[PDB]
């Protein structure tokens, strides 16, 4: 009676009966910028990626948003680090000026910035630290005064990557106090404390990472808590939610679509790319199919948006 | 806290977390056939919807395929119409010398033939008609010989729009018993009596509709109905199931898309269609604005594949 | 074993087994009022549509009553439009008279008033606009002074339509604060920017559309954003749900019914009603079925109030 | 009041609320044999994996059960290929000879076999090619063969990894035929067409792969359609089921182990494994972690078997 | 076609196909803390059991660490019982002390301090007794003066065993205003009225029960209050919720698993250890083959952690 | 605001909601039958169990009946053991012969008879032993003889204790076949190779057992497959099911009863029951409290009949 091969018998039928599409609108584009002008720097552990000046940034936005992307996410990588990371806050710092030189330019493109104390510190975490606690509640206060100088700055989101407790509730507070009620966050709700992050560390030169993140970032091996931690995140006003990583982390996002009915963001870590760029150099794996195919599995566990450094091949191949 | 114009603000954020998209791959053109040579008319009550000849078809169909369309319906008009409908199942038949035509022309498109009675008969009834009855079992042995015949021009699929008792069944077993397991079925399983249905009779040259089709065709307030339909016919065998009409089933579309985890069809109907062509020729409405917003309503449904009379002016607009 | 037919063989089956019906109380009907006395005036896209007359007004509303009709909802068309829409909370502006006068020669009509600063803003939105930028909290400050008034004159519902965040909440704030949180609130939970508002606009002779409302109205693409507006909504203190449009929007309808065990309400917005006219009269569908069937769908869909102009017409055949 | 973090302070409280764990007895070994004595050959696209000749590979399982590793995937990789296929279901086939020998010395070591076409054809194919096309009931019909021969010669479980329509119902009905009620069957119940195979083809010694197997083999898009085939495979017998590929997949690992009741497999496909070999191979990633971590994700999404070419270097790392 | 025992022929399939397992981070052990020097006594009704002084309790410790347990839960037995149960929160009692000298000499180990009134307390209750009530509202005041001293001498985390209304949220609220936002707090959320709790009374010299727990204790007969129970604690804050007994209430623990995704602990009562003790004693069953299965049980049931006084021995089996 | 201690205030208030009670109509005794005349032997493992003659049997059961009891599960012990266990089916059996006194002397109890080959072998299983292999179809072609002899002599109920594959589909068509299909079966679905069985085989005077039944009784560490082998017996047209052991599965009974809509069994083992005996006569429990206690939890978990050994003391207490 059955017999399913007969929706695969021809590509036209295959074409029509198809679940889920990728398209442009599904890329989010990461940026990092650094202090200097004319100059970009290719990232050693990440073939493609690029460290660029502001001056470049703008360059690069433009041909971005004319390929179809429709937002990007800035990392800044100040040029001193100190231990109480108030750089992070500082309306003049690289972030900041970036921001506010491509809102410029290219207006129409929804800048989405970092919020982090990992590149503004010299201990390699994402927090203030002490006697060798990273402290939760006063990161925090930072990554409230950080937000807030994004939104002045003319940032559209921010996506605190954190995972500090309780950090989408505080910051969402301060940029309403501030006339900031209708900047977005995209938060990362369930981000894990995981060995895919490698490559990414060298890119913004980031200081030494000192001990593991396992006291605030995610056991990998943890479900149910990914649960717990999304609809804290979504009570506290998220506007939207991430699981970082990606393709390894496929049953994590399905799980968050199925659950909370709000929009759903996806991390393509610098591992799974840079896992790709290594294994095709050696002509073990084809970097178009498998960089595409995996991007649509994102698709298919029920991300709508994709943080990946491929966005700018993905556009090109979509165009 | 909450702030759903948050996602709202700009075309960018808007098009990053947008749920659904339409596109080529969703749309299925019907495609009138008559007999005769270089030829073409307009329906009265459909504009921009036309009767073809073979030739005529065939070369429409290449400007189809060319524009992306994966798919067409192909519907058959006899030059006799008789009691017992079996030209139906004529190897010389105009519908079949189409099917033989179009693969020949245009391989790569799939061709889904309509397989009913109402063009064949008197009675313009979907079965054969004893005494004010319309016979099932006895229709559905001629459905049977239809389908095999459709197959053995080179039909991709058949779409049986009857809405007999157990017909799916019957003709997966013909078609399976004459070497046709690779044929599928694409079923009108929930395909009810509404009056949305006037411009498309004339299309064909209906007959004496004479009474209704109120005993196989569904009651319009049923949906707990249309449920058990489908379970009936995806037991049957049917590759895919369709609701008719469309644009005022959503609810019987999202249903169906939600409880079966099979292939889910819709179906743009002609009273549909003309309604936006009138409302349109006046001024009151935007056509094309209307008419794409309305295709992308039956994907938010929960749609895969729409027959739309409007096809051809979509895989332009979506080109 | 099964043969759905025969539920269908005879009309008495039919009869009994129909899974829904439609009902005069199912159905409210809007009313356009403008200044001046002893007139009515067709609306051109919408035929059989009028503007009424206070003094009219109470006459249609003598004749609806006695039809069956339960309720209306009360449209007000001011003599001057400002930027600051002030005039939304005159106590004796067209609207606020009409209220009154209709509730004293009608007393037993649920009259419901429209929640909205588009009739009373040079700008074709229903908010305050300020630099290009639709004001939300600003606007539903209006909408408060708006709604209160209504409730002075003696509204006994509000249905805002205003797509603004959060102003269900803040509406029933103020009227609970008036003395009157005995007035209900039924507010447009899912509004949708559609293609079908068309012959609306020129109804009431609103200003130039200038620009969509799609900063605050909803993407047609979406419908889990839809359970997040209801939801919304109801935790705010709605005491009934609407979407709008309907009746492409039949998903939207079952879905707010299955998941919420509120009250839920639709409207067959001024597109769909046109439509079915323009179609009628060039022949190609049956008016009296069209419309009324397409109700059925409604309630199918779950719908249990309808805000429709055949509301009138409805109860006639219903009679 | 919350704080997940709590739950992190301290390696002690991860450990104790850690959801999952990954063990020895989770993981199978995928075996390549050749013909020939005494002899081993690295894989060129897939460091520290090797093909063995039947006398080192039964040492090679010596060393397997030591280890703890509970099972093996015996792959056989024929002297000629033919057409027709025969030498699948020849009792005197290397496959068979490695079957035998391998139960002999070391008979608590439960040895699956791969049943497919594709070592033992020149068109690459998992099937029977007849003219451009990959014959399902046909080579269904060779596979059964295959199987009851593997089963004659002493396997444990068969797992048809064709992807051919009724494969697991017509093979558990020969093996029952030939009395093996007691051989299990482990089903490749949705595999698709994946860009992750890169490696492995050549690992057998392919061949003209000639179009593509995305015509029996899964679109990378779906999920619905991977719950129709495995409901299909569990309904014919299918003692297990597998998901293929394995990282990029989980989501649909989790919808299978959520849904049926039924033991759940995954495969780490050569394509995951080279990539991680690649990345550590230039110090981008900690190749140790990342497998492991991997392995780790698979078991959170809801696999219990891991066919894992790390299988020996993790009995190890959890030794 | 199904035979289930396919999955059983062999321990290696068995191995394979094993949906849980216990581990060494399963268990959590009691230790029963007196006043004096060198000297540990045995548990008359509790074979195995004892009470430890401060220094010999720093030595089971080590020895439990080293075996790889993760964490402990500490009970206090007092020289001095009174009626106000004062003791509980002096922190030079011998609780505070010993968790002070443990996290001394092991501190990588999970204190947890049993929270309750009644080894402080001559009546037998968990809670302050008035005119034969035990208050509510009073006990959890000392309750929370009580948990704010274990915090103060270093505990991990705290467990109220009291079964009070509401003390999870005034005790958290306390370690909160105490700089002991950090400090855990497991909470005995379905803990019933049960004749297994035995042989324990006389492990810390509990005065006598003097009218048996059920005014706050749970009937044993229900179900449904359990899930009452459990949410109100998640609501209040608690870190972990735990059911008690265990061994016969298999199906509490089952449901809290699938309804709340917290972590979910569960107590091996002295009835059920003493029980099995007894029955070995006489040879008429394996005291390790019940111990450890039992412990099996609980695993699938669906815990995650748990309280039991086989867990030194429990972890040797595992060693 | 919420106190659950409100509805345990008072006895009275404890007795109206309490969700659970236990009654006699809930228990079901387990009788041992031997050869002989006038003599009965008190189990060594067993306290206050004991083996009965018929003529002592038959009297015992008067008093059972008097007490309310409702049924008895007749369980049989031959004089000689054979390898074909023949003696099963033999129509004077010593079970047999029991069968036909007691519905003679109390026709109005509800005769339960034990189908296995355990007594009745030499090899102490349940199943015909052929080289190390417990035969499952073999098996259960002499189950089938044993049904029908059962029925034959007066049997109301059969229960397959076996644990073989498709052996209540087998028996309930042999039934059938010589005219019980009034003949209902209570089919062990569940039974698990558990530890808790330890003081029952002495009960029937056991055999070399040889091995385990871990082949075809489950492995404690699941409960999934649980679920299909109820499904499959109840498909198979059980018309109960039980799960055997009781007191530690008790998550297996809540999950069957949820699931399945067919009365469900549970069973009070040997080594439950001895475990309280023992206990018990050392004063470290209330052998009464515990003994109703943990059958009050087996109703609270969804049990409807209680195999249990201390059903008579039961009924007196429950009297
Ligand atoms: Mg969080
Ligand atoms: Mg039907
Ligand atoms: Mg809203
Ligand atoms: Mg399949
Ligand atoms: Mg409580
Ligand atoms: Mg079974």
């Amino acid at each position: 009676v059955h017999r399913p091969r007969r929706l695969r018998r021809t590509a036209a039928l295959r074409n029509l009966v198809q679940e889920n599409t990728l398209t442009v609108n599904d890329l989010v584009f990461p940026l990092f910028v650094m202090p200097g002008t004319n100059a970009v720097e290719e990232v050693s552990s990440m073939p493609g990626s690029f460290r660029f000046t502001i001056d470049r940034a703008v360059e690069e936005c433009k041909e971005l948003y004319d390929l179809g992307i429709q937002g990007i996410d800035l990392f800044g990588i100040p040029e001193q680090k100190t231990e109480d990371g108030s750089e992070a806050y500082n309306d003049n710092g690289i972030l900041q000026q970036a921001i506010r030189a491509i809102k410029k330019a290219v207006p129409e493109l929804c800048i989405m910035t970092d919020v982090a104390l990992d590149p503004f510190t010299p201990f390699g975490h994402d927090g203030l630290v002490k006697d060798g606690i990273i402290l939760n509640d006063e990161t925090v206060e930072v990554l409230q005064k950080m937000a807030v100088s994004h939104a002045e700055a003319g940032a559209d989101f921010v996506s605190p990557s954190d995972m500090m407790d309780g950090r989408i509730g505080a910051i969402r507070e301060a940029l309403d106090e501030t006339d900031h009620s209708d900047v977005g966050i995209l938060s990362y709700a369930a981000k894990y404390a995981s060995s895919f992050y490698g490559p990414f560390r060298d890119a913004l030169h980031s200081a030494p990472q000192f001990g593991d993140k396992s006291t605030y970032q995610m056991n990998p091996a943890n479900t149910e808590e990914a649960m717990k931690e999304v609809e804290l995140d979504i009570v506290e006003g998220a506007d939207i939610v991430m699981v970082k990583p990606g393709l390894a982390y496929l049953d994590i996002v399905w799980r968050t679509k199925e659950r909370f009915d709000v929009p759903v963001a996806i991390y393509h870590v610098s591992g799974e790319y840079a896992m790709v760029k290594a294994a095709a150099a050696k002509g073990w794996i084809d970097e178009d199919r498998v960089m595409m195919e995996s991007l649509l599995c994102m698709k298919r566990a029920g991300a709508d948006i994709i943080f990946t450094y491929y966005a700018k091949e993905a556009a090109k191949k979509l165009r």
